[PDB]
């Protein structure tokens, strides 16, 4: 059982590196962001190129949606949060705060919160409706490059060049668990919120089971040595894990035999961020400045 991820689109239109790209929960629109500044809002389905989103002051590395796919939140090189209409493309709320650059911004599911983590080596909680830092989480020794909630909300995960993931109590802010020392680039919890998934910059993913503190699955055969690349669990088809990779290839293996099950072809620079739809096996992934595009992909399983 393989994905036949093929491709259906290729966008252009960032001026710099794309840093990041997500799909609205609703299923309509990919969101980028890029060190341009610029946040770009494009069709989900056909990649038509809908509206730009501007007001950073320095480039942008991550971006997420609220679950009502209404909102947007940017992290920014220029110290700042930004909380996005995106209907109105205007600014609701700038969280200011973070001592260094923002690196990554998550909402929780119920989206009246926001979780960042900064190159300070904070994680920092927000309120949506106030735009005010609730709580600052001395989380990290080392930048944070990874900022997730699982899914009712109750926990955090963050990650660090410091080589950790930490498990934090949302309401109290108290670190539940430390797993353990190469740089962890990337973490989430799995769609469940038992599993966490754990990019490190020695080219593996790891799959670890939260409750045990133990590494259940790695993933390897991609390059990924120095950049920030997410890694995706995609559900709609078949149980795949998705990343970019350092050598232009989008790789996806199966999430329960580690077996690489595709690897995508056509982009012809490291591939940084890739996204997967939430209803459609569909894919969307961004590389870098030897390449300028998003490319969208589909497959029939
Ligand atoms: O939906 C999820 O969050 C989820 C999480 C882990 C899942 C899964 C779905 N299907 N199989 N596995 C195994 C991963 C390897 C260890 C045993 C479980």
């Amino acid at each position: 059982v393989k994905p036949n991820y093929a491709l259906k689109f290729t966008l252009a239109g960032h001026t710099k590196a794309v840093s990041s790209v997500k799909f609205s929960p609703n299923g309509e629109w990919l969101a980028s962001s890029s060190a341009d500044k610029l946040i770009k809002i494009w069709g989900a389905y056909d990649g038509k190129f809908e509206k730009t989103i501007s007001g950073h002051k320095l480039g942008i590395s991550d971006v997420a949606w609220s679950s009502d796919s209404n909102l947007l939140v940017s992290a920014s090189d220029d110290k700042t949060l930004k909380i996005w209409d995106v209907s109105s493309g205007k600014c609701l709320k700038t969280l200011k705060g973070h001592s260094n650059y923002v690196f990554c911004c998550n909402f929780n599911p119920q989206s009246n919160l926001i979780v960042s983590g900064s190159f300070d080596e904070s994680v920092r909680i927000w309120d949506v409706k106030t735009g005010k830092c609730l709580k600052t989480l001395p989380a990290h020794s080392d930048p944070v490059s990874a900022v997730h909630f699982n899914r009712d909300g109750s926990l955090i995960v963050s990650s660090s060049y410091d080589g950790l993931c930490r498990i934090w109590d949302t309401a109290s802010g108290q670190c539940l668990k430390t797993l353990i020392n190469p740089p962890v680039s990337f973490v989430k919890f799995s769609p469940n919120g038992k599993y966490i998934l754990a990019a490190t910059l020695d080219n593996t993913l790891k799959l670890w089971d939260y409750s045990k503190g133990k590494c259940l699955k790695t993933y390897t055969g991609h390059k990924n040595e120095k950049y920030c690349i997410f890694a995706n669990f995609s559900v709609t088809g078949g149980k795949w894990i998705v990343s970019g990779s350092e050598d232009n290839l989008v790789y996806i293996w199966n999430l329960q035999t580690k077996e690489i099950v595709q690897k995508l072809q056509g982009h012809t620079d490291v591939v940084i961020s890739t996204a997967c739809h939430p209803t459609e096996n569909i894919i969307a992934s961004a590389a870098l400045e030897n390449d300028k595009t998003i490319k969208l992909w589909k497959s029939d399983c």
